[PDB]
């Protein structure tokens, strides 16, 4: 089997992407987050607080005829951003872009943080990091992509995240139309359930390729990339006016900046994430000091190639025995 989901910015800013889910039966359709950096399947639901749900659409497992309690299981999950929600448990058919999973694990919550209820377009998050990271206790529960694998043509899941514009994620099959050139992988270790993986280095705009090992995770649901600080240095000291503010938390620069490319390695390849595509906008409506793209991850413990570095590529979750990650420009 396969799948084919088109996935939409949330904002002009592209600072999250949505991709419709079917949960449940009758359907219903919510508009859920996919992040290869968790691995847990938690929506909005007909339990949530219900001052936590703002504009949200939301799942009722008691709408659903094949909905069942998972009987004592709970999840609780903090992400890198300082968010975090928890809740119940049930299983649900859960079909994406026409791939179905029976007997999904559906994380139901209970509790949403802050920044949950404040974004009405995000439903709940996917998981597609490895399910060692699952939060659900005291039975861990399996992505979806770890439960589909078996039936796909290929156990592989692609990103083709756009650049203002909706793009796509398949599950099964590599679509050789969507890159231009060959894909070059790349090795991955699971050791922290993460699609984690080594840079071979970079290049900040026309600029000769630095040669260095860069470890980090490959993470759609990051917005940013987030990279060393003398690498992040590099690059900022090429944009006139550009500073580490405290105040706003990163590095900011002038919105009349033009920004320069950054380029990172993948193996001998190389891929080019374009200017504007480091462009975060004013820092608070009407400011002329906007928010940098690339920001140091000193201080997480990690580095993070989000969505900023992945939707330059066309990039491959190879799911087989031993995982591996590819990378095409587009
Ligand atoms: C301080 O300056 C900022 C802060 C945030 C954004 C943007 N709205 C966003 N939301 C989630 C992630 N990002 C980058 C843009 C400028």
């Amino acid at each position: 089997s396969t799948g084919s989901a088109t996935t939409t910015p949330i904002d002009s800013l592209d600072d999250a992407y949505i991709t419709p889910v079917q949960i449940g039966t009758p359907a219903q359709t919510l508009n859920l987050d996919f992040d290869t950096g968790s691995s847990d399947l938690w929506v909005f639901s007909s339990e949530t607080t219900a001052s936590e749900v703002d504009g949200q659409t939301i799942y009722t497992p008691s709408k659903s005829t094949t909905a069942k309690l998972l009987s004592g299981a709970t999840w609780s999950i903090s992400y890198g951003d300082g968010s975090s929600s928890s809740g119940d448990v049930y299983t649900d058919t859960v079909s994406v872009g026409g791939l179905t999973v029976t007997g999904q694990a559906v994380e139901s919550a209970k509790k949403v943080s802050s920044s949950f209820t404040e974004d009405s377009t995000i439903d709940g998050l996917l998981g597609l990091a490895f399910s060692t990271l699952n939060t659900v206790s005291p039975t861990q529960q399996k992505t979806f992509f770890d439960n589909a694998k078996a039936s796909l043509d290929s156990p592989v899941f692609t990103a083709d995240l756009g650049y203002h514009a909706p793009g796509t994620y398949n599950f099964g099959f590599i679509d050789t139309t969507a890159y231009t050139g060959s894909i070059t992988y790349t090795a991955v270790s699971t050791k922290q359930g993460f699609w984690e993986w080594t840079s071979t280095g970079y290049a900040v705009g026309s600029g000769t390729f630095k040669s260095t090992s860069i470890d980090g995770i490959a993470d759609t649901g990051t917005t940013l990339l987030y990279l060393p600080a003398t690498v992040v240095s590099a690059y900022w000291a090429q944009v006139s006016g550009a500073k580490s503010s405290s105040s706003v938390g990163g590095y900011v620069f002038p919105c009349s900046a033009t920004l320069p490319s950054f380029t990172f390695g993948v193996g001998s390849a190389r891929i080019v994430i374009p200017g504007d595509y480091i462009d975060f906008g004013p820092i608070s409506t009407g400011s002329s000091s906007c928010f940098g793209g690339i920001q140091s991850s000193a201080g997480i413990g990690i580095n993070i190639f989000g969505d900023v570095a992945l939707k330059a590529a066309f990039v491959v979750f190879n799911g087989a025995t031993t995982p591996t990650l590819g990378f095409a420009s587009k």
